[PDB]
């Protein structure tokens, strides 16, 4: 699709076989959920934004079904205040912006 | 222009006269700066993001040159990681993102 950005960019997916909904964000390195339950091992990571670093998990293999793709990706999983599909994510569905 | 997500998506601006570099992102509501002296009144608040609340002061008019175009919009003043350019300001320039 297109979208203007007069909304915040909310975009429906499926990670690890869970739905949640996710802000395309192009100032996101790195796709990040919340409340999601992965199997297998993880490496410990940090995040850093406005106001703070968080706490992360890494997940390395992990489905993400975003937009008609589906893509193998890095997740990331901690108390993000929303869920937000990163650079990582995007990269891989091509995704373009246009100003 | 149109550009793809490989890289972080900086763009060089002019914001009260000033240069800065700031991060094309869809992720965030409203621009922030830090580190540029705007002058007149201003109005107190903060965001949110990974890892919580950085403290800003809000200016309402200030000018934004960003990619040919001049825009007057609203922005925030305080001590981002890094500098971004968010929706207020991308909708008014007519950006779109296409995935
Ligand atoms: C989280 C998102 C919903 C909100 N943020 C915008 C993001 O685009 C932010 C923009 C941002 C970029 C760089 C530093 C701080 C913030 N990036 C961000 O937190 O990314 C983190 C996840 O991937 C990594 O890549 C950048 C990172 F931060 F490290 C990690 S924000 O910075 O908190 C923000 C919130 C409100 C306004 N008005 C402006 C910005
Ligand atoms: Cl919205
Ligand atoms: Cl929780
Ligand atoms: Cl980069
Ligand atoms: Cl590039
Ligand atoms: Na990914
Ligand atoms: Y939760
Ligand atoms: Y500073």
């Amino acid at each position: 699709p297109q979208i203007t950005l007069w909304k915040r960019p909310f975009v429906t997916v499926k990670v690890g076989g869970q739905l949640k909904e996710a802000l395309l964000d192009t100032g996101a390195d790195n796709t990040i959920f919340e409340d999601i339950n992965l199997p297998g091992r993880w490496k410990p990571k940090m995040v850093g934004g406005i106001g703070g670093f968080l706490k992360v998990r890494e997940y390395d293999q992990v489905p993400i079904e975003i937009a008609g793709h589906k893509v193998i990706g890095t997740v990331l999983v901690g108390p993000t205040p929303v869920n937000v599909i990163g650079r990582d994510t995007m990269t891989q569905i091509g995704a373009t912006l246009n100003f």
